[PDB]
């Protein structure tokens, strides 16, 4: 269940549940454990066994963090759309990488043999590279930003040498071509080499990938408020780096198309006698065509230039002005660079950092260029701005520059000094909603830092940009105020209004859900009055208002609760009340004001549970005692309308022992529930093996005894726990011996399946029976000789009081070994076991069956004794 | 014994006594000394810079350590330090046996390589022995620099690891087939080498970055977090992970060759104890982003601009925020965010933007290291923070009209003293730290309940900071309240009073004098008394506690320490004087029964001696002790405090009849110096010069048996026997031969010895000659007492102890080069023959036979 539960897990990662981010640790940890135990539902004993019960339990939550933090490792919707090379060298990874999965198996199994011929070492050799380049690609994609740019900042140079390989074994591969050349003309030893040369192919190209896409991603990290001047010089890097790939692979490839053509001749030139497997490798092959032809797929437009082509001296409007924010005397570190049709050129060169208390109007001769690329120029002052001062199709004459001026002043938390800059820029009054950082930075910036009267009544014409105005992420400006909290400003847009249920472009949402974890009590009043918005409202993913709004457990909830026409409950996409998460969340006083509201609506989940059992599954021991003081909804002794379970079974099994404590001091509780198989929670702690409750169930006058329809009864079941302590201990507390199965198979029987011989020799001195048998008269001797556990069949033979004798069939034990066959103890039965195997069937004809039977060894000549 | 003393440091270390400065660095490495003696108290003993070298150290090494309520990552250090401890316990045990390794030398081609680990070894424990000896500033430098190379070293060790995976497939491939126990019991050495040095390095870079928390680089806090994290991860990926670390491959090798059906040395089954250790530590080793973007108060009323110099005008602003109060402080850095702010202090601080259930406390900064603090609660802060700052700034100022305007302003404004700063209450305590106008005491005395009994992070009450600070008039202005003046803080609990005799602030300490109604008798941590941290002030204040309180002027320590012998330390005649003035001497014996004028002898303090002198009131010159009745001279004699020696001397009541134990007198300990001009001196003071002892020996039976003939010399020109016999009858030749200096015979035969003495036994001076068995002894003896051939009561001849030593020459002389003649020498002359035959003999005794 590891790997396929570890599969499912990797499913859950591929979800991706952060965008949408109501998860909190707790609510995607204990939601996903029981998850996998409702999908491992059903009993058994086996699994009981430490086989498959209870292996994984905690850490699967290393690998759900794992999943989170692999998620937000993605870029924060990088300004520039560069990422797409990321995504293609990705999206042609996932196939190399999986059919490198079934040769993974392919070549465990291509392990047969060592040193058939000489070069077989060195196969041998470039897969302990292989293995080297497996292990060491686990690691890296484990860890968040910084760390994993600090691993990033030495690997590089590594993986350089990888992929120019410090051994370069293409020509032992052109050796080894030119030997299998003969070997496959005698005929092969060299036939399971080429699976071998085609799978170093496959290891090689992977390789290349893999450099290609970690420079990418340092190249995206020094792009988005990285090291500025280094973009630049990763760039070349990873250019020259294309350009090495390419010819390198023309050379490789040229070797290839020889293994290709040679792969045909021996095809045509064999007799009729091949491999299946070879059958896989031509398809393979074809495989690799197809990315051999993949292979063709794919800043000197930007930087011959510095910013005082054609200087601009001074005019109208644009007299020099001493303002504050536009500093006079700081640098003037202008870069130009390049972006169209997703592709992007960025290049760093502040050649020109050249003061004066002038203006910044001179252009740079962009009207003039005859490709038809889009630039864009960004001007920082003393250090690495945001990027994006201006972005010109075909013209810059400081004016985009003079809009980021303005979008700066938006960006004031000075009241009248953002007064004073609108004024000073509406002099010239430049133009608003100019969109930057990919954002329709100007009105929505503005809306978050606040001022919006001023700028409403300085720019008040078009609402509808008020309204649906969409960045690159397509965020409205009220889910940009939505946690900022701009509660002044929320009145001043609701005066004309706004879209109440407006949706974002990704992962649809209310701007009002947005503001639900804010805990902004002073700002949510205003949609809570205005309109009446649809408090039932379920997004992408189905979870209400309500319920991202139990996140603050603020007086927020307790003014949604119940002053509106409220869904007081509702249905989670898994079935999951605002109550659950109260339960979940732990704000025990939302807990309260909910049960104040209305009572508790114990909906059970899609698998079937109520909110009651999640605090015995994770000893929820504060919020156990607060349900325990209400005194009502006693479905704490209720049952899984799945399969008849109280969560007492569920804390049980979770090993979480305390909360069952606690609920066993309560009051009387009931222990007379039955489940899927009829048994007894004592016999789920039976098998759990905890003693402490074990005992105090003792205390409390629990039914030791009550046989479960599985077949199986605790004393079975202490009879194969590991822990052969639980058995001695039902023992003083008087449980029955002849606790057995309905087909009589003692715990003896059992017992000898296990081969745990300490609880054996513990029934020897509690005298369980031995003369008895079970349903098919098998005394536990033969279980065991059908088991051959060595050190108990010798206990058996100490103690076994039988003679050796018939069962229902005219088997002896000793013919239940003969049927075994295991020679060793053969030998050891027929004599130290007193021989007398003369007549000892009708003419002791069992012996002389067993010759007459079939062809049989002399060592059963020998045996007959 | 040099060990022992060493133990008695550790122990000193131990506490934090000593670091409190009632006992002071000097006042413990005298103590040290004198324990030293007292654990020293002979004959072979006549034939101490370090100890204080190691106490110095010692305490520099507690210096090391950092302040209280300091910085992060507490716990980690903590706990990396005692598993740190537990695995050096055992290194240091097995590397004895690692050692006996390298004798069963080249049985192995790759004992090379072992031998490299062995350097290996041995450049790790220089390095890691020299960092553990440096004052705090020398500490950090030294690890600064070097941190690069430890850095490398963490995977420099890795041929160590490679080879040592090939030697241990090796190892099993000799162990399955039978000297393979030696190489895997060093298997076990790389090992733990391994794990010691990685957790070395993790627990040095845990100090560095605690260090750099206090005002170093935050950007640098976040750096060092990121290295340990890294190795901690290098670590559980090299030896616990999936890969399959070096410990999965011992224990199949212990489990392999626990299947050898061979009988085998105890070294494996150490190793089996030594893998029981590794698979306990196995099992114990497998186990933010937010900003204030835009919400800057509004004047909703009394933002009211003020030209605050605190709040500088025009300044811009830093910020960041991090989580604590429960284990661990993740730290992170967001000063990218922080630009201009101006206007007035109105950040609506905004915690609320992941509202989680994380008490996240926000420091804030700005140009320059800042006071980088602000507030701690879970849910919405409304900016209380600037308030609260400007409380304690002000609460810290030194202008107190400034002081007395920005309270009567920032409270008006709105907010609460009672709030803490720094996890200190320096709005309230930094008042006493910097005292306080009325209005301060005005606005505190709404409750009278706030500040008086507010502990801080240690837990003092303005007691103890207006105490330390001896700001007299405050003082004054908060004991108009009267609270407790027995004030114990949470840590080294002592009294105000303690506190005002160590900083020294006369005033304070009379105003608590005018109305004390206090125990002033407190006795402290080692029995002393405030009187003694007086003694340590050495000043004039004393005397007010002197005069009018009842208090034990002759006040005994735990150690013995009278505040006598403190001065006598101190030396501030001024005090003296006025503590001989107040009462009676307190020259009682101590516990380790000594008087001040032993002390006054171990400082060599002549100018404290004279003063001493100049008394004449009991001042017991000649006192002896319980202890062997050791004088201050006996004490002066053994340090060699020759100056005051000879300087006391030079009065009269000089007793030369002091009896010690076994009566070692005073001239007995003058040879047993060496220093020759003391005893000079003192004979010509006229002492006994046949003083005897218990086995009856005058002062030549141990000068002879010494390594330089002068010294009989001198004794001779004052006129000592050269044939006193001893309790032995050993006379000055038989102790000059019982050491083996030709030249101390001599100088005895030229004076005219006995050569034919001879004892009881009949040890003559040619047996003891042979005895010693030196050649140059036995030449001597032939030169003058040449043979007597005498014998015991069995009798054993001068030639027979002759063959049995085994020594050709001699035997020679006596047989060859000068024949004693003398055949048939015993009993029908084979007694020689008798011992040839008695027993089992050896292969080349033919020659001996003769």
């Amino acid at each position: 269940s590891n790997s396929v539960f570890g599969m499912i897990a990797d499913v859950a990662n591929d979800i991706g549940s952060i965008p949408v981010i109501g998860e909190v640790v707790g609510i995607v940890t204990a939601p996903i454990a029981i998850v996998s135990h409702i999908t491992s539902a059903g009993l058994d004993i086996a699994s009981t066994a430490l086989d498959c019960d209870d292996i994984p339990f905690d850490e699967i939550k290393e690998i759900l963090e794992e999943r989170f933090n692999e998620i937000d490792r993605k870029l924060d919707k990088n300004t520039a759309a560069l990422e797409e090379v990321s995504k293609l060298v990705s999206k042609t990874f996932v196939t190399v990488e999986k059919t490198r999965n079934e040769m993974n198996e392919n070549f465990k199994l291509v392990l047969e043999t060592i040193e058939s011929k000489e070069i077989k070492s060195i196969v041998f050799k470039i897969n302990d590279f292989k293995k080297f380049f497996e292990k060491e690609r686990q690691r890296i994609k484990g860890l968040p930003k910084d760390r994993y740019v600090a691993k990033l900042l030495e690997q590089k140079g590594i993986l350089g040498s990888l992929k120019e390989v410090r051994e370069p074994s293409g020509n032992s591969l052109s050796s080894a071509l030119n030997e299998l050349l003969d070997k496959n003309n005698n005929y092969n030893k060299a036939f399971q080499a080429l699976y071998a040369l085609f799978y170093g192919t496959q290891t090689y190209a992977a390789v290349m990938f893999f450099l290609l896409e970690q420079h990418s991603y340092l190249a995206d990290y020094y792009y988005q408020k990285g090291d500025d001047v280094n973009f630049n010089a990763e760039f070349n890097n990873v250019a020259i780096i294309f350009d090495d790939f390419k010819s390198s692979l023309t050379g490789g490839d040229d070797g290839l198309i020889d293994n290709v053509i040679e792969v045909l001749n021996t095809v045509k030139a064999l007799p009729f006698i091949k491999n299946a497997d070879s059958k896989l490798y031509r398809e393979l092959v074809t495989r690799t065509k197809a990315l051999e032809t993949l292979k063709n797929q794919i800043l000197i437009d930007d930087i011959p230039e510095t910013l005082s082509q054609v200087n601009f001296p001074n005019d109208e409007n644009q007299l020099p002005t001493p303002i504050g924010n536009w500093v006079d005397g700081v640098e003037v570190r202008y870069a130009v660079q390049y972006e169209s049709k997703g592709m992007y050129s960025k290049f760093s060169e502040w050649s020109e950092p050249f003061t004066v208390q002038g203006n910044a109007c001179p252009t740079i001769k962009v009207r003039v260029d005859p490709k038809k690329r889009n630039r864009l120029i960004f001007r920082k002052f003393n250090s690495g701005k945001p990027q994006f001062a201006g972005t010109m199709t075909h013209s810059q004459t400081n004016f985009k520059d003079i809009h980021r001026d303005l979008y700066d002043a938006a960006l004031n938390i000075n009241k009248l000094k953002a007064v004073d800059e609108a004024t000073t820029l509406i002099e010239k009054g430049a133009d608003i909603e100019a969109k930057f950082d990919n954002d329709r930075s100007a009105m929505h910036a503005v809306a978050y830092r606040g001022n919006n009267k001023i700028a409403l009544r300085f720019l008040l014409k078009n609402q509808s940009i008020d309204i649906e105005l969409k960045d690159k992420n397509g965020f409205t400006p009220l889910h940009i105020a939505a946690e900022a909290g701009q509660a002044g400003f929320v009145k001043l847009l609701i005066n004309h209004g706004a879209d109440v249920n407006a949706k974002t472009s990704k992962t649809n949402l209310t701007p009002l859900h947005l503001a639900t974890r804010s805990g902004f009590s002073k700002t949510v009043r205003n949609l809570l009055e205005s309109p009446n918005i649809k408090v039932n409202e379920k997004e992408d993913d189905g979870f209400t208002p309500l319920h991202t709004a139990v996140m603050s457990t603020y007086m927020v909830v307790d003014a949604l609760l119940n002053h509106p026409d409220i869904d007081k409950n509702a249905q989670s996409t898994s079935g999951l009340t605002p109550f659950h998460l109260a339960i979940i969340n732990e704000s025990q006083e939302v807990a309260e004001s909910l049960v104040e509201s209305n009572a508790d609506l114990n909906i059970q989940d899609v698998n079937h549970m109520a909110p009651i059992h999640f605090a015995a599954s994770m000893g929820s021991i504060k919020m156990l005692r607060y349900l325990i003081s209400i005194k009502d909804k006693v479905s704490i002794n209720s049952v899984t309308e799945n399969n008849n379970w109280t969560p007492l079974h569920f804390a049980i099994y979770f090993k979480k022992e305390d909360a069952a404590k606690e609920l066993l001091k309560q009051d009387d509780i009931n222990l007379t529930i039955v489940a899927d198989g009829n048994l007894t929670v004592l016999h789920l702690a039976v098998s759990t093996g905890q003693i402490n409750i074990i005992k105090e169930l003792l205390k409390r006058g629990s039914n030791i005894e009550e046989k479960t329809g599985e077949g199986y009864t605790s004393l079975h079941i202490a009879a194969m726990r590991k822990e052969p302590e639980i058995a001695v201990v039902l023992i003083e507390n008087g449980a029955d011996i002849e606790a057995r199965s309905a087909d009589n198979l003692t715990p003896l029987h059992s017992a000898a399946k296990i081969g745990r011989k300490s609880t054996v020799l513990y029934l020897l001195e509690k005298g369980a029976d031995i003369g008895a048998k079970t349903a098919d008269g098998s005394t536990a001797l033969h279980l065991a000789v059908s088991g051959r556990k060595m050190k108990t069949v010798e206990t058996l033979l100490n103690k076994g009081a039988n003679l050796k004798e018939y069962d229902n069939n005219k088997y002896l034990p000793i013919h239940k070994a003969i049927i075994n066959d295991d020679l060793d103890m053969v030998r050891l039965f027929l004599e130290k076991d007193p021989s007398l195997k003369d007549d000892e069937t009708e003419e002791g004809r069992t012996s002389i069956m067993l010759i007459v039977q079939k062809l049989l060894l002399e060592l059963y000549n020998y045996f007959i004794n």
